[PDB]
């Protein structure tokens, strides 16, 4: 009688992580629940279930290329690692 | 009718950072003190009066010297810089 996806924990700087992107306040939940997610926010744990339609969405790393996507790879600065 | 050189400001843990070294609280004011020089302490920065046989003693850097050898190299620990 329920066919959402199990939750997902992540942090809710995660994807800003990812990205080496400081996004706006908010962005990670808005573009979550965009994508139809149902999104709680607890401390600094976001609680994500996926939509029906969506069994993709599996780790945080899913839910991590859709924040990504939505905002442009664009945004995303150029840097060179440190190599040992 | 006094000889000795001008005054020399260094911050207290200026000989850490160039060693690569947390020397033990003090070192440097007990090195510099051996070597001859008159230290006053005003906050995290010294005032260091060399002796007047070490004109030699003109920059922190030349102090950093007298605190590094006599702690001795063997201290320092080998670490390769990230090059870019
Ligand atoms: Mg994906
Ligand atoms: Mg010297």
């Amino acid at each position: 009688d329920d066919w959402s996806p199990p939750p997902i924990r992540m942090g809710v700087d995660v994807p800003d992580r990812i990205a080496g992107v400081a996004y706006p306040q908010g962005t990670t939940a808005r573009r979550l629940a965009q994508i139809g997610a149902v999104v709680t926010h607890d401390g600094d744990t976001l609680t994500v279930t996926p939509p029906s339609w969506r069994p993709d969405l599996r780790q945080p790393a899913d839910l991590v290329e859709e924040v990504l996507r939505l905002e442009g790879l664009e945004v995303i600065p150029s840097v060179l690692p440190p190599a040992p």
